[PDB]
Formats: structure tokens, sequence, C-alpha cells
């Protein structure tokens, strides 16, 4: 339908893919970068650091319309436990690689031994990545491999706020556990109300596998919670597998 | 379905309905501006200059939500027979009366029996109207609902950007004919090669469903980005009947 055709339209405009998993190569990295980088482009590619100068030196030869979209490096991944230190060292190198933005995983688990420390832990390490990555985007990712109570990840959302992210994520894209209605809201909520006693921030979807249908939900989501002025890619992205970019596409591509 | 709800959700965002007859009434208007600032509010509402002041001063005492929703005047309606200075007239009251943009019909009539005339009047009458508005937003409606040559159409157009419009408006709504994929190509060519201040372009449908407005979506995205459609740049004219298949499908989404 022309509903469908321009759902996956407009989400292609807010889509970014990852290729994160511990088995990534080269070879699977590039796969999903082509498809990325097919017009119309998407926002950009997740993917450690390792990968950025294969991107940004040699694949760019082999497929020069990678050269337009964003590649965003995950540093602190896939554990979130290094310290401020190592973890800007990171940054420092995907920039200098070529990286365009920066998504940085907390020290969620932090947040079940001592929630005040686990606040002030992620303070320090947000800001001193904002530090090395300038006036670029640092997304800050809430959750990783395990499902946290709401009270944890609205205090890990206040915290990333003030320790200065641009954005923020609802999870990492590893493991079973991804945005829900109930992080959406509270994440929401956070902002709205960092924005009340306050920079432009964003908030991350991060969906996992799920498909167009699921991922159109959270777009209503979001356009409820935060109003039609969201959308737009300084405000809002939508993190995704390489199976729902492929729906996306194909969808969009039945349009005359 | 959600596609069709995220859909309806967007053309809320962009809607501008009419009550524009001259049959109109209090009771009519006030009918057509409770849906229309219903939550979610639509932009707003288009009204001759005698009902500014009624949506303004006394519907809202018993309907406070229309104070936000925008209230557009037409001006020049609804044949194009007026001059410079009568309209301007027409203008100056309506924005007393609290009326937040200008919608001014041009003489189509003479583009048909001498463009390069036709075209002059167009700029006058524009520039002349844009002198009383200020910063305001006046939109330039190209057509009264008779079909024109291409050549006319896209002269109206850059007569009207040269004029000062804030707005290219397809069509008047009390026309026979309304928007058509040709003249909003026409119009997007128009208003790109002007281009090279913000300028929009207002679609109005007339009593099309909302499957026919999806259309316009995609050509807008296709042709001027998807960037082009921003309330900001972009507004939906239509009759009642749409609102309400808009607010219907909007509605049955589940927000909990
Ligand atoms: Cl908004
Ligand atoms: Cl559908
Ligand atoms: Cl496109
Ligand atoms: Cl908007």
């Amino acid at each position: 339908t022309i509903y469908k055709q321009f759902t996956s339209r407009t989400l292609l405009n807010f889509f970014e893919v990852a290729a994160l998993t511990d088995g990534e190569t080269n070879e699977s990295v590039a796969a999903v970068c082509k498809i990325a980088a097919k017009d119309p482009a998407i926002v950009g590619v997740s993917v450690r650091p390792a990968f950025v100068r294969f991107i940004r030196q040699e694949l760019v030869k082999s497929a020069p319309e990678v050269a337009g979209i964003k590649v965003c490096a995950a540093v602190n991944f896939p554990e979130g436990t290094g310290t401020p230190d190592t973890v800007s060292l990171e940054a420092v190198g995907a920039l200098k690689d070529g990286a365009d933005e920066i998504e940085c995983l907390i020290d969620w688990r932090r947040m079940n031994e001592n929630v005040a420390d686990g606040e002030s832990r992620i303070r320090l390490l947000v800001s001193e990545v904002k530090k090395v990555v300038g006036p670029k985007t640092l997304k800050v990712v809430l959750s990783g491999g395990e499902l946290q109570g709401g009270d944890i990840i609205s205090r890990a959302a206040v915290a990333a706020l003030e320790g200065g992210a641009d954005f923020l994520q609802t999870s990492s894209g590893l493991g079973a556990t991804h945005a829900t209605m109930f992080t959406v809201h509270l994440i929401s909520i956070a902002l709205r109300e960092y924005m009340v006693r306050e920079r432009c921030i964003g908030i991350k979807i991060e969906v996992g596998d799920v498909h167009m249908a699921e991922t159109a939900d959270f777009l209503m989501q979001m356009i409820f919670e935060n109003g039609p002025r969201s959308i737009v890619r300084d405000k809002f992205r939508v993190g995704g597998g390489f199976n729902l970019l492929k729906e996306l596409r194909d969808c969009y591509e039945s349009w005359d």
C-alpha cells in the first residue's frame, strides 16, 4: 500500500543499521554498508572501532556510495566495563579512523550494586568521552546485555544527560533486550524534565530484530511522547538490523 | 493499521481545514474548529475575514482549545476580482481581528488574456498585500478551480514568488479542480529554481480521501526531499470530511 510505502520511506530517513556482533568480518560489514548506502541512503551504520578504517579507507574504493552514510563507532562495547580514560582513547582512535559519531555504552551493571555510584560513574564516563568528541554527536547507550528495571533506566538517563549526552539510546543492539514502549516512555520523560530544568538532544530507539510493523509503532510512540517536531535527524534515530533494513527497502522500492 | 494511523497523524500535523463558502455560519465554523482543535490539533482553519473575530474573541469562550489552532484569512475570495488596495484592506482587517496568516487568491483569469499583464497584476497584488502582512505568513493561491496550461501555472508561481509570497498554494478549495500531481510538479520546479528566504508549498486537495492525499506525501519526498514535509514549509488544505477521516483513523491507535 501507499501507507506502507510512506512509512517505510520515513523509517529509512532515520535508520541506523547495526553490524556489531562478535563474528563480524570485513565482508559482513561491507554487505551491511552497501545496503545502507543505496539511494535513498539511511543515516548510518554502527560498528565496533575495529572496522572504521576498513569502511573509510578500503570499502569506499569498492563501494564509493558508503562515503554518504555516517559511521558510528560503538565504544566501551560490548560490556561497558572500561575506564573513562580507555573509552576516551577508543573514541579518539575511532574519530581519527573516520567515524562521524560515537555511541558509548555505560557500565550498566554498576546500577545493580549501588545506584548513586552507578550514576556518578555514568556522569564521569560520558563527560570524559564528550571532551574528545567535540562538536560531533555522542550517543549514550543505557542498556546492554540484560533487562533492568524502570527506575534504573530513568536514573541512567538522567545521569547521561547530566554528563553531556547528545542522544539517549535505548539499547546496544546485542543480546535480547531492546527498546520497549515502557523504556521509550521513561527515557522521554527524563529528557523532557531535563530540558525544563535547562542543547539539541535526541532519542535513538534501538529495536533489535523486529519487523517493520513493530518498528512503526515506535515511530508512533515517538510522535505521541515528543511531538512531530521531534521527528528530525538531530532529535531521532531508529536502530535496527539488516533484515529490517532489507524489509524497509523492499517496501519503499514497490512505490512507483 | 499502524501504517494508516501514522499517515493520518502525519497529515494532521500539516492540515489546514477549509470553512470558506459564502454560506458558512457561526455554527458551521464552530463545528469545523472543534474537530480542528481537538488534541492533537491541526495547523489551522481557513475562513473568510468575516469569521476571524468570531473564532478569536467569541468561540474561544465555549471552545478554549480553538486558541491552539491558527486562523488563516482568505482574501480576494472567491473570484480574485479585487484591486491591490481592496485586498490589502481585507488583510489589514483580518490581521486586526486576530488572523495568523493570509491566503490571497490571484486574478487567475488575467493569465488567460495576456500572460505579461497577468504576471504584472500578480506581482503588484502580492507585493502590496505582503506590505500589510509584515512578518506574518502570506500564502498566494494560484488557481480558483479552472484548468489552465502548464506555462500559465509556472508563470503565475514565479510572479507570486517575485511579489513576495511566503507559500504557494495550489488552489482555492471553492474551485472545481484542486491539486494534481502535474500542478504540484510544476510548482515544485518553480520554487526550486527560484531558490537557486524560506518558501513553502500548500497542496490544496479539495474533497478527496486520505489515500489520494497520501500520494502527495510520496511525491513531495521524491521531488523535494524528506526535509520538505515539515510544518514550517508544507501544508495540506482540505475539507471537513477529510479532517474527520484523518482524526478517526488516528484515534484508533492505542497510546496506552
Ligand atoms: Cl511538536
Ligand atoms: Cl496499510
Ligand atoms: Cl528520495
Ligand atoms: Cl513539523
